[PDB]
């Protein structure tokens, strides 16, 4: 179905490297943090999201078009860039990386 678009979309997503030490901008993006160690965050975001979760979504039905997983990926930026303070390479990586699916969801559907 969608999911080797969206496969595809995160293949070139973890191709997004930092200019500087070359680590991956999707790496913050990959997983959630544990409740237990962060409960703090938990109580805040209303929606936590993460590539695996959007992944696993993709597969069982829970989206099923791109205008979703694009919503999707806007969340877990709008949640980085809320929680972390302006500057922090987590906020980068957020924007950057953000900047990214932008262009790719115009440049393809």
């Amino acid at each position: 179905g969608i999911f080797p678009t969206v496969e595809k979309l995160v293949e070139e997503m973890r191709e997004q490297l930092d200019e500087v030490d070359s680590h991956p901008r999707t790496s913050i993006f990959e997983k959630l943090p544990s409740k237990r160690d962060y409960p703090d965050y938990f109580k805040v975001i209303e929606k936590p999201m993460a590539i695996d979760i959007i992944l696993k979504n993709c597969k069982n039905g829970t989206y099923k078009t791109l205008e979703e997983v694009r919503q999707a990926l806007q969340t877990m930026f709008e949640n980085a860039r809320f929680y972390n303070e302006e500057g922090s390479w987590v906020y980068v990586d957020a924007d950057k990386l953000n900047e990214f699916t932008d262009e790719w969801f115009k440049e393809h559907s």
